[PDB]
């Protein structure tokens, strides 16, 4: 399925290098501008965990999760993840757990070690 081919089909987007974050554009967004560290990000997002299952929805709240980009206020993988996008994209990314929730998971919903899986679409970036 889609975290499958993620997985094996994705693009390294991280500066190291070491495949933490596989991303592949599954909707190509408006221009060639991505956001700004700072800006004020509006996404829609499903995650599912490595046993298949949904764990987060944003769709399901009706409304978008919002954040600034680059401040750490998310994990690691969707601020380098989220600052690759153009407005109105959508994308998929494959997260290994040193850029998510590492040993420590977060209770209750993600376990200790979790690769987490993303269909993430950027509405929105202002400063
Ligand atoms: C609104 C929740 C967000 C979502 C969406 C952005 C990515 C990630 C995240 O960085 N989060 C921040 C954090 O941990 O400081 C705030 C809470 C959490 N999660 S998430 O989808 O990985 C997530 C969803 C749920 Cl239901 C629970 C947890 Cl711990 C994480």
């Amino acid at each position: 399925g889609a975290p499958a081919t993620v997985t094996e089909q994705g693009e390294d987007i991280t500066s190291k290098k070491d495949r933490g974050v596989l991303k592949i554009v599954k909707r190509v967004g408006n221009g060639e501008e991505t956001p700004m560290i700072g800006d004020k990000v509006y996404v829609h997002y499903k995650g599912k965990l490595s046993n298949g299952k949904k764990f987060d929805s944003s769709h399901d709240r009706n409304e978008p999760f919002v954040f600034s980009l680059g401040k750490g206020q998310v994990i690691k993988a969707w601020d380098i993840g989220v600052a690759t996008m153009k407005k109105g994209e959508i994308a998929h990314l494959l997260i290994k757990p040193e850029y998510a929730y590492g040993s420590a998971g977060s209770l209750p919903k993600i376990p200790s070690n979790a690769t987490l899986f993303f269909e993430i679409e950027l509405l929105d970036f202002k400063g």
